[PDB]
């Protein structure tokens, strides 16, 4: 979406993962969906780094609505949950330097049977607009035909649009369209800056596993259309919740950073381990996630029950990730030839390696002739970064 | 088995989980099995405090053997990776105060292909009695015949007993035999001290809620007949490597004492993060396993993605684990009447209730009509101590 947004894929936080559609106030005021959650958000992500680690938007996922919409026929927040309604919250958010997303549904209804946006595009544009409302997540349920859902995705990108205000458009259009057509993704990066490709994350390495497999599976379809201004979607980051162990969350780290994914974190920022907000907030890492040239990394090798993914980065740079899928025993040994890396120039006539993951690790000057030779911690993943000598 | 061991269940290191059959210690020498890798074992299982919480069994899985038996028709260590031997390492392990256990197989091979003990039962018990063996842990591949399993069983059984020498007997028995009939628990208890019943674990939290789902399908047929000197095994505990998050490593450690486990850690000592070894240290936890009355603990419910377990304790106390089996989301309220736990007994007239995991903090006094409520981690667990008082 040639829009000037997502020219690097877009950090921030989203609720829905950790917290859901929790409308339990009276017996879990702590943890349901309500503006005090998001102000208490807004305020460690200013207070505890994460703004200046680069995550910037804010977001309000599903069950944000109040059942019905106003007299003139607009959405309107619960009165109860958000009090002081959105252009409030977004004000509060925009005062900490930060930027506000909000959810909304193609179709008739959204996903937990909230309004629907059908036959209300333009309002619903407008009206996000007028709130300062800074991206939106579109959400695909409750839409009776194909061409619905395209039209509707097509429709509220272009409404979005006419209200001049600068929107980051989040799609879900590809993983709504899979089960019945294929995804044509040159028209889908023309509408969208994001786009959700596959099942929705949970807190377990089993879902992390299945997204990274179903992407290398897709990878001749998606890694080509992804660049500035539309990135594929692999869905939330999940670390500093309770089913990832360290390596695994090592792992979906290392990868989004290969797959120029948009990072939203879905956690407990009241309640992070210093581990996991360290990995989250790793400065190198976020830089590959991060990298301006904006080419998405694909799966160069699998084998032996160990994957190899690499990047190409910016100024003849290389990101390269090694995972061992082996879920028993130690940490396994993988060796491979430099000159197989980076499409054989990354290392020609010789690179400069520096391990970042699972811990920071100059290793040394590998010649083109060189073999790399690691450990990989079952489940982990080792990801290191490729300087070319010039 | 009535040998007068595993009065309680056995706490020990085991290390075919974490090191399984590697064989190359030219490239992966801090990986290999080796007698080297076993001694420093031993040295941090004193020095790091394993020992004082009661892991005293250093034992060898397989593929510490020679491809062959000697001239004397007897089992050797392979000369390579064990040039000390056996004995010798056994004196090692006994200087750290230390016992140790070893492997063998009921069939032709070992499942890795080593020399098996069909036709040697006698020999081969005299001969780790000669070298000082503290604990055998029985496979069951390469057996031709279930007639032959079970005659081998029983036979390495009488033969460890007719050494003289104290040997904890390790059976996988009741595993080998599940693709043809189902076990009978009472022979198997008559002669074994424990009895693997499930596949093998590995580093995952899908291969725990496999064993934990099949223990509480069978329970019925299993719990009953665990007790001092003969336990269900539901294999090692994997606390402390690569594959757990911290909530599902407190589950396993909490059901494992739920269940009356023994506790065979396989894992590197060497490494290992400092929460890990608090967890495997717990020493309230341990003391829960380790509970003198012996009974086995079950699942008491299970329903929206939640499982309470619970088990009987010395002195009318009771351990009551919680699981929270919902893998999205956040901590997740729980709440149930006292007088649904410990048979009703536990909090009767009232109950001082104590959490364990996955922190420590005491609760205070449940009366017998009073509501327990807690919120559970995704695929975490609580674990409580009641002791039953008239206090208030
Ligand atoms: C509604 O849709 C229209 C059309 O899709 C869209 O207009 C487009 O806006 C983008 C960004 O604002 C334009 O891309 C810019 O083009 C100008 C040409 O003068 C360039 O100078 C810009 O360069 C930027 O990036 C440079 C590096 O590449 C940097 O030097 C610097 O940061 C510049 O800002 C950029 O390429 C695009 O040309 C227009 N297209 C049309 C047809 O007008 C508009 O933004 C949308 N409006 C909303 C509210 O979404
Ligand atoms: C070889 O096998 C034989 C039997 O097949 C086995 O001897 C049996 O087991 C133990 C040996 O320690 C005996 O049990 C003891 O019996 C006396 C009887 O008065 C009791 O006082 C003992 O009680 C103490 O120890 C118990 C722990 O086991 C506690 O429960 C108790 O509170 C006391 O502390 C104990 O029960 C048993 O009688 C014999 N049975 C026989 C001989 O028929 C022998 O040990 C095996 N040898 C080897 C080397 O394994
Ligand atoms: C996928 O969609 C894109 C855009 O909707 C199609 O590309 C356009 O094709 C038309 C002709 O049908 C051209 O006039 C445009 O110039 C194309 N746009 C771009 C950006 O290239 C594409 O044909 C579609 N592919 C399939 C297989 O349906
Ligand atoms: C180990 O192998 C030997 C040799 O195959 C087995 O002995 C055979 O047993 C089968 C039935 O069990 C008989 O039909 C053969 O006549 C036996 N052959 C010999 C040479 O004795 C032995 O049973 C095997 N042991 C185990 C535990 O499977
Ligand atoms: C919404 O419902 C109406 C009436 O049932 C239907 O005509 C329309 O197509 C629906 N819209 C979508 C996107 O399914
Ligand atoms: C199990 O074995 C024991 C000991 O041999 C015997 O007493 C019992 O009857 C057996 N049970 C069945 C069901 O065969
Ligand atoms: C079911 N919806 C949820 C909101 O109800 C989340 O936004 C999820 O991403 C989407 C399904 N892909
Ligand atoms: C395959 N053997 C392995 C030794 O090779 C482990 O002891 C495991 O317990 C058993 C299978 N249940």
């Amino acid at each position: 979406l040639d829009n000037g947004l997502a020219r690097t894929p877009t950090m921030g936080w989203l609720h829905w993962e950790r917290f859901m559609c929790n409308l339990d106030c009276q017996e879990e005021p702590d943890s349901c969906i309500s503006e005090k959650l998001f102000m208490e958000m807004a305020e460690l992500m200013v207070s505890e780094g994460w703004k200046d680690a680069g995550y910037e938007y804010l977001c309000i996922d599903d069950c944000w609505m109040a059942p019905q919409r106003d007299s003139e026929g607009r959405l309107q927040a619960d009165p109860q949950r958000f009090p002081h309604g959105i252009r409030q919250l977004a004000n509060y958010v925009h005062s900490k330097g930060l930027k506000l997303g909000i959810y909304a549904d193609v179709g008739n209804k959204t996903c937990a049977g909230f309004p629907g946006s059908f036959g209300y595009y333009d309002i619903d544009a407008q009206t996000f607009a007028d709130w300062g409302v800074d991206l939106l997540k579109f959400d695909g349920c409750y839409c009776d035909s194909l061409e619905n859902l395209a039209d509707g995705y097509k429709h509220m990108s272009l409404a979005l649009n006419r209200t001049g205000r600068s929107i980051v458009y989040s799609c879900e259009w590809p993983l709504y369209m899979w089960p019945f057509q294929k995804p044509n993704y040159t028209e889908i990066r023309q509408y969208c800056n994001h786009w959700r490709n596959f099942a929705d994350i949970d807190d377990s390495w089993k879902s992390i596993k299945s997204i990274l497999d179903w992407t290398s599976f897709n990878q001749e379809r998606i890694v080509d259309v992804a660049g500035p201004g539309g990135w594929n979607d692999p869905d939330m980051l999940v670390i500093g919740n309770f089913g990832l162990s360290w390596n695994q969350q090592v792992t979906q780290m290392a990868l989004w950073a290969i797959m120029a994914a948009p990072l939203f974190m879905s956690n407990d920022l009241r309640h992070i381990s210093p581990q996991a907000k360290a990995l989250l907030q790793d400065k190198d890492v976020i830089a590959i996630n991060q990298d301006p040239l904006g080419k998405q990394g694909y799966q160069l090798r699998q084998g032996d029950n160990f994957e190899v993914w690499e990047r190409p980065l910016s100024g003849l740079a290389w990101a390269v990730a090694m995972i061992n899928r082996q879920e028993i025993g130690g940490p396994r040994s993988y060796t491979i030839a430099v000159a197989s890396l980076g499409k054989g120039v990354a290392c020609n006539p010789a690179c400069f390696i520096t391990q970042l993951l699972p811990v920071k690790r100059k290793l040394g000057f590998y010649e083109w002739t060189s073999r790399l030779r690691s450990h990989i911690n079952p489940t982990g993943t080792v990801l290191l970064q490729l300087e070319n000598t010039m």
